């Protein structure tokens, strides 16, 4: 950068009531000079100015729940419809139509580590990754596929990373030779970033050459599949079902037959699964019709008649009970529309302790959900799974006693071995230890096991193709 290119994005900046980022340019070296250049330059500070100011000066909800046409459930619908659902997404997935996006834009270190949180080992007696296990999934779903088409089926897994996780993933991938898939069908990617910005809408400092920024939420999907030249690569393969879920999930069913089959056959754009609010008082954000449209409400929005309030067609029931558990289908007609609408989602304010040189910022996020108000209530179904099976997420450093590594690893093991006991083996548990682990390229959801019918394993243990 010469000293007048520099300059005029100085002027930039300064006209954009942004000039204090170069306040410390004077005390920098020029590699550093440079790298705050070039960082400056990838963001239109009017444009974060737009941004900050309507997020900042921005312009009671009538709650229903979603219509009995979109709801289903592992636990209550006909076992028929379930299996019909099932072999239904299977021949889908047997067609090449199924892709995966994995939410893995976020921070990692709530755990004690500054890798990626995919990378994260719970402890597991394989001490397998998130990544490794899910890819594991993955290759097993394919598997089964097979046995339909007699052919290859291929899933491919879009892995949206952030700016900081981006080359930490790639490397991660890299060591692992892509955990046994092909190389072509793991699709690393970017959401887009913004600078973290103060009270007053200013972009904050990290360092004298560096400006603090955040993933621009889990929202930032939608644009993240234009500019990334993902949705265009889905159509050349064809794909015509999505499904997105976030990596801390340790026990996610990755694209999921019954799911796929479900929304495919409610014709549906957007589906999301959800677990059973059991206690009016948990504090669950909540799938339902908010003033007559498909939303997703935080708890404390849920008041005390309404939390409590019994299901009238199943009154051993809670009436609003759809726990959201970030878990989506999305149909490829869907995704083929996002130039109409992204623009319509807002920034909302997360309030954060942001260090940085001199709560006292905010980090803007587009949410994954704010699209569903825009959604047809007959374009919209929704799912609703068995906690144990489906839904385990890693967000504590150990001992904290609530989904963390030790919930994690307890949920997967319990799993093991319950799959283990309904095909017939005996696991023995001389010690507090508890539950086996079932590697998902044996068994991808308790199928395949009837050679352990009468086999004694001495839990822990690691059960291993």
């Amino acid at each position: 950068p010469s000293a007048e290119e520099f300059q005029q994005l100085r002027k930039k900046y300064t006209d954009a009531g942004q000039g204090h980022v170069f306040a410390f340019v004077d005390e920098l070296q020029t590699g550093e000079r440079s790298q705050l250049f070039h960082q400056l330059s990838s963001f239109d500070p009017v444009r974060i100015n737009e941004l900050a100011d309507k997020a900042l000066n921005p312009p009671p909800a009538s709650l229903e729940p979603l219509p009995d046409i979109a709801t289903a459930s592992i636990l209550d619908s006909d076992p028929k419809d379930l299996e019909q659902w099932y072999e239904e997404g299977l021949k889908l997935v047997a067609g090449n139509k199924v892709a995966v996006v994995l939410m893995a834009g976020g921070q990692g270190t709530r755990l004690g580590s500054s890798a990626p949180k995919g990378c994260f080992d719970i402890g597991l007696p394989s001490h397998k990754s998130l990544f490794q296990i899910q890819a594991e999934r993955i290759a097993k779903l394919q598997l089964l596929a097979q046995r339909i088409s007699g052919k290859e089926a291929v899933i491919p897994w879009y892995v949206m990373t952030s700016g900081p996780t981006r080359k930490p993933t790639e490397e991660f991938f890299e060591q692992h030779k892509y955990f046994g898939l092909n190389k072509s069908d793991v699709i690393i990617f970017e959401q887009g970033v913004l600078p973290c910005i103060s009270n007053e809408g200013k972009i904050l400092m990290e360092s004298k050459f560096k400006v603090a920024v955040a993933p621009d939420g889990n929202g930032g999907i939608y644009q993240a599949l234009l500019t990334s030249g993902v949705r265009e690569d889905m159509r050349k393969r064809g794909i015509e079902h999505i499904h997105t879920y976030c990596v801390d999930n340790c026990l996610v069913k990755v694209a999921d037959p019954v799911f796929i089959g479900f929304a495919a056959s409610k014709q549906v754009d957007i589906a999301t699964k959800v677990v059973r609010k059991r206690n009016a008082t948990e504090s669950v954000g909540l799938i339902l019709q908010k003033n007559g449209k498909p939303d997703v409400v935080e708890y404390s929005e849920i008041d005390k008649e309404t939390a409590e309030a019994k299901d009238p067609k199943q009154p051993d029931v809670l009436k609003f009970r759809a726990a959201n558990i970030v878990n989506h289908y999305y149909s490829f007609k869907f995704f083929e529309s996002i130039e109409l609408w992204a623009h319509k989602l807002p920034h909302h304010v997360a309030r954060k302790k942001i260090p940085c040189i001199k709560p006292n910022g905010i980090k803007l996020e587009q949410f994954v959900f704010d699209v569903f108000p825009m959604t047809p209530l007959e374009k919209f179904a929704c799912i609703e799974v068995r906690r144990e099976d489906e839904f385990s997420p890693l967000k504590n450093a150990r001992g904290t006693g609530e989904d963390d590594p030790d919930t994690s690893k307890r949920d997967i093991m319990s799993q093991g071995q319950r799959w283990i006991e309904k095909a017939g083996g005996i696991v023995i548990t001389e010690g507090d230890v508890v539950g086996v682990e079932v590697s998902p390229l044996i068994s991808y959801g308790g199928e395949g096991l009837e050679f352990l019918k009468g086999r004694e394993i001495k839990a822990p243990a690691f059960i291993e193709k």
